[PDB]
Parts: C-alpha cells; structure tokens; sequence
C-alpha cells in the first residue's frame, strides 16, 4: 500500500541506511531476519504494560547503599509537590510506595486521576516500588538536593499506540578462479596468495595457501583447494574466510559456509573485499565492501546439501580447579582443554568453568560437537547458578560461534533488571558483531529489552545508528535491528526521534561548515564566529524543532538556542559549544543545556570508556564507596563526528594554571587551592570542595590506571567549582595517572610527605582498587571487547595483557594495596616532570 511505503521512508531516513536496498546482498538472510524479528516484536509489543511503558519508571532493587542512608538521620524523605504556582512539603517514609504519597497529600489537602512527575524533566514516580528505589530520588539524595515534583495527568497511552504491520563424507573444497582490483596498491610488485581459512569462533579449523604468483591488476589460479575437514564435519556458523597476503595481510572477506536455512552454501560468487588498516571485529563479518568501483574482489566456486560421570581421582580436580579459578586471557594448554573435555561433566558442575570447557570443543568434529550439545540439554546447574555478568558476556565474545552456547548466555542476561540493561547495553549492542547470523539470540534480547523500555529503547537506538553511520562491516545487520526496534517503540516515540535525528543533522552540517573557515592557526577570528551566529539565527527560524529530547539524557527536553553563548571553541577541530533554553516551563532552576558538538576524533572510543566508568562505579556501589566520577554524556553520531554534555561551572586544570602566569609549560603548586578557596562562598562549602576534590581524584586515578589511560596532559582534565575532578577526551617519559603538585597541595601535602586529606586520599584508592579486582573477570571481558569493537588492529595477547598486570591478577589483597600505593609514588617522584614534557614536546 502507499502508505506502507512511507512509513518505511520515515524509518530509512530515522536509520540512515536502506533495509530494502539489495545492491550489496548475494542471498537473502537480511530480508529472511527482517520476517523473522516480526515474531518477537509483536510479542513483547501485546504483553508490554500501557500505563508503564508511557511513563517508564526508573528504579532498582539494589539496596540504598550506606553513604546515601547516613543523608536520612530520621527515617523521613522531603518530596514538594506541585500545581499552579503552589506548593506544599510532604514527610515521607523511604519504604512509601509513590501511590502511598498521594493519598498523604490529597487527604493533607481535602477533607480524578494524577501522577508525580519530577519537575524539569520527562520522568514520572510512579508505581509499586518505595521512593528511594527510584533512581532520581537516589540522584537528588547523592546531590545534596531537594525533590521536586509537579502534580499532573497520566500521558496517554494511546500516543504510544503502534501501527499494525502488513507483513556427505567428502573433503570440502573451494575453487579459487582469481582476484581482481582495478588499480594496483602503490610501492612497486610485491608477489600475492589468497590463503583460504575455514574458521569457528575465531579458531581456524583448516588452512590452504594457492601458490604465490605475481601481483597484476588481475591475478587467475584456476585450483581447487581441498581442505583436510570433511563437508559433514562443518559447525554451524563456520566462516570461509578468504585472505590475500603479499610482501603482508592487505584484503579479507567471508562467506558463511552453512546458512540460515542450515543449507551448506553451493555455487558462484564474486565477494568484494575490505582493504586492512596502516585481533578485531571487524575481520568477521560476513558483509562484503560495497563500494564495487575501487574494492578488491575473489572470484570462487563452491559446488559440494542438510542437517540439523564416573567419580574422579584427586590431584586431577585439583588441576581441573586450577585451570577453572584461572582468568579469562589465560591460555588454554592443549593438556588443559582434554582435561576440560574429558572431564566434561565435572566441569559442568561449575559455572565459572563454562568458557573454558566450550572452547575446550573440537569444533570441526560432528560427533563431538553433539556430545557437547547432549552435555548442555541437562544445563541445570547453569540454569540455577546466579546471573554473573562477567561470565555470560565471555560467551557473547569472539571466541564462540556456536548458537547454542551463544543462547545460554542470552538465556541469563534475562533476569538482568533494566537498571542492569542500561549499564550493559552499549557493550551487548557492540557483542551482536561477534554474531555469526544476523538473526540471533543476542539480537532478540535486545529488541525485546528495547521494547519493554523506553529508556532502553533511546539509547538502543542511538547505539545502533552510531555503528550503522560509520560502520561499512556491520551497518546492515545493525539496521536491520533497529528497524524492528522502530516498527514497535510507538508513534510518540517515532516522532520524538524523528525531531531529535532532525535537529543533529542540522547542527553538524553546521559544524561541518565552520571547521573550513579557520583551518588550524589557533585564533578564534570575528569574522568565522560571525558566521555562526548568523547561521543559528536562520535555523531559529523556520527549520529547527521548537524542542527536541537530548540523545544523551532523555528527561531533558531542550528548545531554543541562546544564540549569544554560543561560539566556536579555541581548538584545532572546532567544535560548536552550544547551549539550549529547557522547553520545560517547570523547571525549577533557568540554567540552560549545553552541547559540545565536534568533528575530528572517533567518538565510539569516549563512549566505551564513559560506559565502563559507570560500570566501575556501580562495582563501588556494591561495595558502598562513592568516587563521584562525571561520566559525562556522550554519543557518537557518524563518522568522526558527535556530541558531548558541557558540565556546568567547570574549567581545565591547565587553564586554572595558565590565568596566573599563563606561560611556556611553567606551573604553580598551590593555585588550584586558591582558585577552590576563590569559588567557594565559606570556608564550608570549601571543605565539602577539598572533599570532593580527595573522593573525585581517586576515582580517576584507580579507573584510569585500570584501563590505562591515566598519563594525561593537564588540558583534558577539568574540575567544577565545587571540587569535582574529570577526565575528558579519551578519543585515543611515562607517568600511571596524573596525580601532580598542585592536586597534592589540595592534599594539605608537599613532595615526599603525609596529610590526613593524603591519608585519606590513598586508603580510598586502595578500597577503590581492590574494589574493582573483585570484579576482575567482569572487567578483563568488557576491556577485551572494548578493544576488538572499537579501536583498529589491536593484540590478542599484547594490547589485551595490559589489563590483567594493572589488575594485578593472582595476587594477595596486600601484594596489590601495594603495588598501586607504589604508582601513587611514581606520580610524587615525577612531579611535573610529565606535564612539562608536553610543552617541551610541542617542539618535538
Ligand atoms: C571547554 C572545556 C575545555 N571543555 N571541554 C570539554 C570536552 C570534553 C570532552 C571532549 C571534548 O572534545 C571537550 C568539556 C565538557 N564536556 N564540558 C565542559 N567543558 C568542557
């Protein structure tokens, strides 16, 4: 119908990609997972509650943690309801259902249908939970700060109302006819081989080379190339992978050898291949380059039909629990996987030993990959154990292809509470590139989360739009899951993201346009800030939504720019700091939201960082200690392109230091404590600053050793005004973390001695630390994966090691406090030693 037909042009345009487009297909598997998530949509979007989904409760069962009970001294909560212009201030109990509340209020008041929205924001409290389980409460109470809340109407559920939908034993062998590329690389000759892998879960199960010959614009072989597998013994998901080195890797591509249908994959292809980079998601797909015009391509042809105990000795278990206590980057031994293997059913007993015993299978074997289907029919101790987190995404990696192993980790993140959802989410989004199919177990969970969700469902959507913009290697099974996503959100939703794609696309064209008027000579000219503010004045006008949702929180509706604050800011890309009036007439403060957009950087690197931070403070959670980390917003919207939350009243630690003397890499001990003591209106305030200050400090340096990013220059860390140290840019002599003289004076402390503000600072870095190494694994798997789905060619030993040395695996809780009390040294030692080096580096 003709309607239909623009409904999916409203979804291309929301996608940035064409799910109906077949230029770059060779069968039909994209549009076969198109029929297939109808099932699963139509499922979760029948069952999903109304009255909930409009209004989407944000809560958690987890426990107020202790640092937030000790700000209750009285077992009583201030919430200040709302009307007209009037207010009233309602006692409440922390255990008070939001229902309970009410009729504490209507009956204060009198002696018909509302709810209580948080004043400022789209967020409701709303439902059977008790009010500090809700997460804004739980925000306002860590803050210091007073509940504010209007008294309103249900939205209507009908807005969220969704359109209905109009829907053998023979050795394998390859034929390699030859490869084609139009122009010739560059340097002068060198000769080229196409070595044919066929590969499971990363692993090669068979490798053959053709003969070298000389590298022409058009190369021929003519060979068959047996493998040693047989065509029975092939694994579902098994890749033909298909290289071509010379010198020396310069192409790949894939073909998956069993298909949707189970079919073993027969006949002629002509695969467009992707050029490497100068171990990582992208070698996997089974996408092919569709830029047909310059891409290298092989020529092949398949022609090959279906398919679908006894107790242990006792040193042997202690090797069995040895081999499974050990951590995820531990190699395997040949002697440790048949010891997995042989002892199967033991190993079944132990959850943790999961990884290790399924990529102990011999994948390549049809007979022993049934027994390890027989070996998880009877998964009852796996189906009992407790969800934990760090296990389950080891087996959502690239070290395993196999549905079926694939599934029991999906299996488990089902009893994940959205609150858990949302801390995960942009990794398992990120974990669908290690999908061998495009329909999956992983996949499905996430539509359905998505779906069950509003919350989820906007940041789904703009992590998959942000690998589908910039991603040629997966941008169509990315679409593909985001147009299920959107063909069941609700039509509110549709059009609040129809508003919010609108709006991004505009500001970047503009963005774009500015960064051509002053190329890189470090000036902001009047003429090039003229520009921009007649270019906002003309959107203002008859182009820019009246309000749009901001991508990277929800709640906040902004409206229209305050053109004079506006400007293009003072660094080499140049990136528009912009702010919004809120569209929110009850919002109770008149501060304005900002917006840094900018070109120049890979912004999907600042979002995996930002999201293992909130992770980490989640682990400190858990353990009751609050670092006070600012993992401020961030999303990346295309290619090298995206935007940032501005965090009010907060400067750069360099600036701080270049308003005094403002000079060649010299530095001043003591000028961040005047500049706190400066902004802090009483000495009260000023220690709540030093205090921050010692907690935020610590909680960068821990995190960011951890993940390694810690040796910074003092241009990419701020601080607020109220003492709250962040780290920014982490778009990609040597020094742990910056931990300097002027942070040690903060300290009340001076080269080489102590202070109770030291004192204090290192003890919680050491329970910050040993913190996150209770968490070890968790973090060694989300690490690993940040690596392989968001960085270039990165080692599967090298690059990946780091993490477990700063995490200083297999050692006693004292080996380890002191380990990272001796970085705190390093950083004493070196002083400004790095800092300065910088600036002598400019010249160098
Ligand atoms: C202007 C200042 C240096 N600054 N840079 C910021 C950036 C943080 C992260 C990446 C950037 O490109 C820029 C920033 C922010 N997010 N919030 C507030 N101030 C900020």
């Amino acid at each position: 119908s003709e309607e239909s037909q623009a409904f999916q042009r409203q979804l291309t345009a929301l996608i940035g990609y064409d799910v109906t487009d077949v230029s770059n297909v060779h069968d039909d598997e994209l549009e076969f997972t198109r029929r297939g998530l109808v099932t699963p949509r139509m499922a979760e979007v029948a069952s999903r509650d109304p009255k909930l989904y409009a209004m989407h409760p944000w809560v958690t069962s987890k426990p107020l943690p202790e640092y937030l009970w000790k700000k209750i001294a009285n077992n009583c909560i201030f919430i200040v309801i709302h009307r007209s212009t009037t207010s009233q201030t309602i006692k409440v109990s922390p255990d008070d259902t939001p229902g309970a509340i009410l009729q504490s209020f209507f009956t204060k008041m009198a002696k018909q249908d509302f709810v209580l929205r948080v004043c400022g924001r789209d967020e409701y409290l709303v439902g059977e939970t008790p009010i500090k389980n809700f997460q804004w409460v739980r925000h306002c109470l860590k803050n210091g700060e007073e509940i504010h809340v209007v008294l309103d109407t249900p939205p209507d559920p009908a807005l969220d109302e969704v359109r209905k939908e109009e829907w053998c034993d023979r050795k394998f062998r390859v034929k390699i006819r030859g490869i084609d590329i139009p122009v010739l690389p560059r340097n002068t000759d060198l000769t080229v081989f196409v070595e044919a892998n066929i590969q499971h879960g990363q692993q090669v199960l068979c490798q053959r080379r053709t003969s070298p010959k000389p590298f022409t614009e058009e190369v021929l072989w003519n060979v068959w190339l047996e493998f040693s597998i047989k065509i029975k013994d092939l694994p579902k998901g098994a890749l033909l992978n298909l290289q071509i080195y010379c010198g020396r890797l310069l192409y790949y591509v894939n073909l998956l050898l069993i298909d949707h249908r189970f079919l073993l994959r027969r006949g002629e292809y002509v695969l467009h291949m992707w050029q490497i980079s100068g171990f990582n998601a992208d070698k996997l797909t089974s996408a092919t380059n569709p830029d047909k015009e310059n891409s290298m391509s092989i020529s092949i042809l398949l022609d090959n039909h279906p398919i679908a105990r006894a107790e242990m000795p006792n040193q042997l278990r202690k090797q069995l629990e040895a081999i499974i206590a050990t951590d995820p980057l531990n190699p395997l031994t040949a002697e440790d996987k048949e010891l997995l293997w042989h002892f199967r059913y033991e190993s079944l007993k132990h959850p943790k030993a999961y990884p290790k015993l399924f990529s102990s299978v011999k994948w390549g074997q049809q007979e022993i990959v049934a027994k390890t289907y027989q070996l998880l029919a009877r998964r009852e101790v796996w189906d009992q154990s407790a969800l934990d987190v760090g296990l389950t995404m080891q087996l959502l990696d690239c070290n395993f292809s196999d549905e079926n192993v694939r599934a029991i980790a999906v299996q488990k993140l089902e009893s994940l509470e959205d609150d858990d959802v949302l801390h995960y989410l942009l990794q398992l989004v990120q974990a669908v590139k290690f999908e061998p199919y495009h329909d999956s177990a992983l996949a499905r969970f996430l539509l359905k989360r998505g779906l069950r969700n509003k919350r989820i469902g906007h940041f789904l959507f703009w992590f998959l739009r942000s690998e589908i913009a910039q991603s040629r290697h997966y941008q169509q099974r990315f679409a593909v899951i985001l147009e299920a996503y959107l063909r069941g959100c609700g039509t509110a939703m549709l059009h609040d993201f129809t508003q919010q794609v609108q709006v991004i696309e505009m500001l970047q064209k503009v963005t774009l346009d500015i960064k051509s008027l002053s190329a890189e000579k470090y000036d902001v000219s009047s003429q090039v800030i003229s520009q921009l503010k007649q270019k906002l004045e003309n959107l203002q006008n008859s182009q820019l939504p009246e309000s749009f949702r901001v991508p990277y929180d929800p709640g906040l509706k902004a409206g229209a720019l305050a053109i004079e604050k506006c400007k293009v800011m003072a660094s080499k890309k140049k990136p528009l700091w912009l702010e919004f009036k809120c569209a929110d007439p009850t919002a109770l403060s008149n501060e304005t939201i900002g917006i840094i957009f900018k070109h120049g950087d890979d912004l999907r690197q600042d979002m995996l960082i930002l999201q293992i931070l909130r992770i980490m403070e989640s682990i400190w959670e858990t353990e009751s200690l609050d670092l006070c980390l600012l993992p401020y917003g961030c999303i990346s919207t295309g290619d090298k392109i995206g935007m940032i939350e501005i965090v009010k009243d907060a400067t750069t630690i360099a600036k701080i230091q270049q308003s005094t003397v403002g000079n060649t890499g010299a530095f001043k001990d003591e000028v961040l404590n005047h500049w706190l003591k400066e902004k802090s209106p009483t000495e009260e305030k000023f220690q709540a600053a030093v205090e921050r200050f010692v907690y935020s400090c610590a909680g960068y340096c821990v995190a960011t050793f951890v993940l390694g990013i810690g040796d910074r220059h003092n241009d990419n860390i701020m601080i607020t005004e109220t003492g709250n140290l962040f780290h920014i840019d982490f778009g990609h002599e040597r020094v742990p973390f910056v931990l300097t003289p002027d942070f040690l004076f903060v300290m009340g402390t001076s080269g080489k001695k102590t202070s109770p503000h030291f004192q204090k600072f290192q003890d919680i870095c050491v329970k910050a630390y040993l913190a996150l190494r209770h968490h070890t694994n968790l973090l060694i798997i989300l690490f690993s994966m940040m690596l392989m789905t968001g960085m270039p060619q990165l080692t599967s030993k090298e690059d990946i090691e780091y993490i477990r040395d700063a995490l200083t695996v297999g050692k006693n809780e004292e080996d380890a406090k002191k380990y990272f009390l001796d970085q705190i040294e390093v950083c004493r030692d070196k002083g400004w030693t790095v800092q300065f080096n910088w600036f002598l580096h400019l010249v160098l």
